């Protein structure tokens, strides 16, 4: 599913991440927009085998088991595919261990590189929310 901006936005609050962390709504919306379009069947390889899936581009280095990445973790007890739903929860809920886990939205490096410090409210602009 490749989601529109306001739709995202309202899913991702449906969800509670909407200041989750302290990081508003926008910063999610901006960060899934650079991370993946928008996208929730986004995978890519990263150059150390591991893959990065869904809206969130979430790595199987550490958060979900894809089988092929040695010596990975699992941190989010779940198969990367099921970060590729058209249904974010499990996206979401991986997020929040993510985002929680030291680094806040760092972990994120579109986040970081494109997001942090811009106005990013203007994702959610105009979004009835």
């Amino acid at each position: 599913k490749v989601f529109g901006r306001c739709e995202l936005a309202a899913a991702m609050k449906r969800h509670g991440l909407d200041n989750y962390r302290g990081y508003s709504l926008g910063n999610w919306v901006c960060a899934a927009k650079f991370e993946s379009n928008f996208n929730t069947q986004a995978t890519n390889r990263n150059t150390d085998g591991s893959t990065d899936y869904g809206i969130l581009q979430i790595n199987s280095r550490w958060w979900c088991n894809d089988g092929r990445t040695p010596g990975s973790r699992n941190l989010c007890n779940i198969p990367c595919s099921a970060l590729l739903s058209s249904d974010i929860t499990a996206s979401v809920n991986c997020a929040k261990k993510i985002v929680s886990d030291g680094n806040g939205m760092n972990a994120w490096v579109a986040w970081r590189n494109r997001c942090k410090g811009t106005d990013v409210q203007a994702w959610i602009r105009g979004c009835r929310l």
